[PDB]
């Protein structure tokens, strides 16, 4: 089972719906939910952080990033908690299909061509990569549409794999849920 922490955003029903689709069980939990509570329960084999309107309703998602061992997936605002929670710089609408580039054959892209259409908006993005981050994905407007802790099982998208608009978008739920210890014969 997948732990969902509700970053407030429009999509995280979204993010349940997809998992269910692929096979896997998830469950939403309010963003304030301690990190001891999500891996208290032996069920959980990874953590989505959600999109979310608000950097500052969302710091719980901090200590969740740092010091989880569970493999972690942050989508839009939760691509950008993991960038701040590791002391990479995050900055400054609307949502619209962007053209993403894959970078070097990274497992999150696996089965996914190297170039495809995201549903993203880029309100914000991480304007400088966390020491010990590397880029996976890069679009004409977004330096770092995708990256991944070089060490640890952390990995973050700008973009929504969760709707449906996005190409391969239950590919890249399956890749990072395939880190979670789940098989997609």
């Amino acid at each position: 089972m997948i732990v969902i922490l509700d970053n407030g955003g429009q999509y995280v029903h979204r993010i349940h719906r997809s998992l269910k689709y692929i096979g896997v069980s998830s469950k939403i939990v309010p963003n304030t939910t301690p990190l001891e509570e999500i891996e208290s329960n032996k069920e959980v084999k990874g953590i989505i952080l959600s999109g979310g309107p608000d950097i500052e309703k969302a710091k719980n998602c901090i200590d969740i990033a740092l010091n989880a061992k569970l493999p972690i997936l942050g989508i839009c605002l939760g691509h950008q908690l993991i960038a701040l929670a590791y002391g990479g710089e995050v900055g400054r609408e609307e949502y619209a299909l962007t053209k993403v580039y894959v970078d070097k054959e990274p497992d999150l892209f696996k089965n996914v061509p190297r170039e495809f259409n995201a549903w993203a908006s880029h309100k914000d993005e991480v304007k400088k990569v966390p020491e010990g981050f590397e880029i996976l994905a890069h679009s004409d407007i977004c330096q770092v549409e995708a990256m991944k802790h070089k060490t640890k099982p952390i990995y973050g998208v700008q973009f929504h794999p969760e709707v449906a608009h996005t190409e391969y978008g239950n590919e890249i739920l399956k890749n990072f849920c395939k880190v979670c210890g789940y098989k997609f014969e």
